[PDB]
């Protein structure tokens, strides 16, 4: 096929950016994500594609749960600080302090405007990632703000 | 749970906007669809959820083949004439001249910049609409240019 025509196809997609995190005990992930999508009305379902090879994905299969949180448009400098390994310090992950989510005490970083709970349903081994379908049991608001849009970013993920 | 909440959540998601055409001999239909995302890097794989209750999902479902194209910044014209039902007029679908496809004859919309054609890997039934997981097995470019983001419309399709 046109490889290079394939790239560049799929890097005119348009993503927002978010925060996944998992968590196992003592085993915590979080990471900066793009390939979300809402997957049904009824029931409400979030699609993910998470990377096979991660502490994320690792977690997500064993567990069933996920949270996601949405980036504010200011909020780049968070994005920025989940691409790295995870690290907790005391009420933080990677500086950025989280609470225990309501159903499944899974880390909810308080900064972000816009965040969900969810329960697998579905996990579909595709490729190099994992298209991760789960449907949301709870969610919160703190505020309404305009989101992270990743062509704001300058940063691509995709191709 | 807190629908509200859940509600301004899932509107809080980031899309752009895309033409999915899929075809069966006379059977021709084409919509406008966000609920897109890229699934791995290799194979290259390409989500969709698909209202189950479509014509696109009739014919995606039976021919296991798909066609999805970026619309440019300065096309939502053309977006809001996919959201009615599709008809033929010559070489033209809803006023909009395309071509078929190399490998499978699918709709191509002339005037958007990024197309790609795709045959199904993975249909998950999960609601109100299926997340389709298709390959993509060509692509092309007609130029490159920034594509819609639904934000910049006005519209929501989510919640
Ligand atoms: C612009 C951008 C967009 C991105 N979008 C996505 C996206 O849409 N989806 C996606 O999946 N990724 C995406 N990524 C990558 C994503 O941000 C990272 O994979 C994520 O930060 C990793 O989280 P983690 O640190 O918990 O996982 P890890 O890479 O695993 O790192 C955490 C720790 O866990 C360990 N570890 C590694 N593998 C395992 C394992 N299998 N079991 C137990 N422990 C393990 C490591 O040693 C490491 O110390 C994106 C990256 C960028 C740059
Ligand atoms: C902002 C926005 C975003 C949207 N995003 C998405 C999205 O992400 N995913 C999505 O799926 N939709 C989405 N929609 C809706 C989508 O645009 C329409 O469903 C699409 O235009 C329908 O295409 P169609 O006309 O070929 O299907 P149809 O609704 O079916 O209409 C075409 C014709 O086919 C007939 N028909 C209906 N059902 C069948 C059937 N089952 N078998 C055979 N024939 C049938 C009808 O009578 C009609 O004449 C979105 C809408 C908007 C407003
Ligand atoms: C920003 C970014 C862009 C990438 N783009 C591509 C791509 O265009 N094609 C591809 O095959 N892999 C792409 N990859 C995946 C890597 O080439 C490769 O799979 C590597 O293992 C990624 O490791 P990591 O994302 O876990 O750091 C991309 C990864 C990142 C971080
Ligand atoms: C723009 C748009 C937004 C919608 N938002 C919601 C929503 O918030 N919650 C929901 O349950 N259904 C939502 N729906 C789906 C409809 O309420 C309902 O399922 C209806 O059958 C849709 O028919 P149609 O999209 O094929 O025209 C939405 C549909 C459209 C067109």
């Amino acid at each position: 096929m046109n490889l290079e025509a394939k790239k560049k196809v799929l890097r005119s997609f348009t993503y927002g950016l978010y925060v996944l995190t998992a968590k196992d005990g003592d085993e915590v992930a979080a990471g900066t994500v793009n390939w979300v999508t809402q997957a049904s009305f009824q029931p409400p379902l979030v699609a993910v594609g998470l990377k096979r090879d991660s502490h994320l994905h690792a977690l997500v299969e064993r567990t069933g749960k996920l949270a996601l949180m949405t980036l504010a448009h200011d909020q780049k400098a968070i994005a920025q600080d989940f691409f790295k390994p995870t690290v907790r310090e005391g009420d933080r992950l990677n500086g950025h302090p989280f609470e225990p989510s309501p159903t499944f005490g899974l880390p909810l970083l308080t900064e972000l405007p816009y965040w969900l709970e969810a329960e697998v349903r579905h996990l579909y081994p595709g490729g190099d990632h994992s298209l991760v379908v789960a449907e949301v049991v709870e969610a919160g608001v703190r505020r309404e703000e305009k989101p992270l849009v990743m062509w704001d970013t300058g940063w691509f993920y995709g191709g």
